[PDB]
């Protein structure tokens, strides 16, 4: 009911033909490809779709994205998926309707989620309000991506035009976040999951940059300006420009220059405080920063991180502040990255030390333009699996058995993207 048995059968086989020099590369895309496909995808009463994060009945806007988006290439020849992709669009923005601050979101009005622990303006849509920028990066994104790798422009309805209308306006409020309607406390002892100052969050200046409470990881910002997040939003208000221009949809005159005029903002933000230095005196980004003169040296694996730049269409990978950034990284100067036996890698504030994330692996592979480093990490990928053919949110460095989430589709999706990148199936 929501593609074509058929022809993705057929799409496979070609992938597996492509790639017949690697078995082990095989077994695991096609298991992890035919699981979100099969497993996390349904299709609601109104025709739209509904997209599981994980194992309970809610969808984050940032999985959903990152989840379908292999899919746009067999989308191509698949009409019905191409369908299912769009309604997905169509799924995102009307929930960004419903609450633009929310992070997850219910299948139905059913109150399930969070709402007992958490203080915050809730309604029966919402799993979880926390409010990350690139929670509304995505949906724009995917409606972008949807449009130019087959042409779909159903997803650009009136929801699709209120729902940007409400993204630029919240991304403007948040240019200073004094006049900020959101507040979030949540009843819980660990710290990442709420917000300091009673929900308001930490100090900050107005840099230009747009707040965030949360990173992608869903841990709290230590500082307010979440540099890859940043990034991404410039990113989807360039694409916010074509799409308004192209199709002529209403009030793209004034969307238009409203986003052109926030996408020029956040860069001379960006350009004003996002930077830092290293131990070896380069200049690189920092990872989050408040505009008073605190900049993190790190990166999240989650995405949009700093690592993955290039692959969100921010700056170029040969660009020289991205590579020393990349070098910082991918070194203990980030104290997230960690190093053992089996691999080395990234950790986050949202698991246990010296576990690493396979989706950091994947974008280290889809931002360098060395073939040898993609099939490194691809071998590695396969290795560090703990014998289960699919790939977790983490594994201990020392020993890959040891892991974190037995099912988690975006992980499976970026083994996707990264094997379909090594083999230049674009
Ligand atoms: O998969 C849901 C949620 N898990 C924690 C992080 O990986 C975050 O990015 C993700 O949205």
């Amino acid at each position: 009911m929501v593609y074509s048995k058929e022809i993705v059968r057929e799409w496979l086989d070609e992938v597996a033909e492509r790639a017949k020099d690697y078995p082990e590369w095989v077994d695991v895309f096609e298991r992890c490809y035919t699981d979100t496909l099969d497993n996390t995808v349904e299709i609601l009463e109104d025709g739209s779709t509904f997209v599981l994060t994980g194992d309970i009945p809610a969808m984050w806007l940032r999985d959903s994205t990152a989840q379908l988006r292999p899919y746009l290439h067999v989308a191509k020849r698949d009409a019905l998926l191409r369908q299912t992709i769009a309604g997905l669009v169509k799924r995102q923005m009307t929930l960004v309707l419903k609450d633009p601050y929310a992070n997850s979101f219910n299948i139905e009005e059913n109150w399930k989620g969070h709402h007992e622990t958490d203080h915050t303006d809730l309604n029966g849509w919402i799993w979880e309000r926390k409010y990350e920028v690139d929670s509304l990066c995505y949906p724009l994104q995917l409606a972008y991506l949807l449009w130019k790798e087959t042409g779909e422009t159903s997803q650009f309805d009136e929801i699709f035009v209120a729902a940007t209308k409400e993204i630029l306006h919240l991304w403007t409020v948040e240019q200073d976040h004094k006049n900020s309607p959101y507040r979030f406390v949540r009843d819980t002892d660990r710290k990442e999951d709420t917000l300091v100052n009673d929900g308001f969050g930490p100090d900050f200046a107005v840099t230009g940059m747009t707040w965030s409470a949360f990173r992608p990881s869903d841990d709290c910002c230590q500082y307010s300006y979440l540099i890859p997040s940043n990034m991404f939003a410039v990113v989807v208000l360039g694409y916010v420009q074509e799409i308004f221009a192209a199709l002529n949809l209403a009030d793209s005159q004034s969307v238009i220059a409203d986003a052109k005029r926030l996408q020029d903002e956040i860069q001379e933000g960006i350009k004003n405080y996002a930077y830092t230095t290293n131990s070896k005196g380069e200049k690189i980004y920092a990872f989050e920063v408040d505009g008073l003169g605190n900049a993190s040296i790190m990166d999240d694996p989650n995405v949009p991180s700093l690592l993955a730049a290039p692959y969100l269409g921010y700056c170029s990978v040969d660009d020289e502040v991205y590579q020393a950034t990349r070098r910082t990284i991918l070194s203990s100067e980030n104290p997230y990255f960690y190093q053992g036996e089996y691999a080395s890698g990234l950790g986050s504030s949202h698991t246990f030390y010296r576990y690493i994330w396979p989706i950091a692996l994947s974008i280290q592979g889809l931002t360098t333009r060395d073939k040898a480093e993609k099939k490194f990490l691809l071998d590695q990928l396969v290795a560090c699996d703990g014998g289960t053919g699919v790939m977790h949110e983490s594994f201990h460095v020392d020993d890959p058995t040891l892991y974190s989430r037995e099912w988690f589709s975006w992980a499976n999706m970026m083994f996707c993207e990264l094997v379909l990148d090594y083999l230049d199936i674009r």
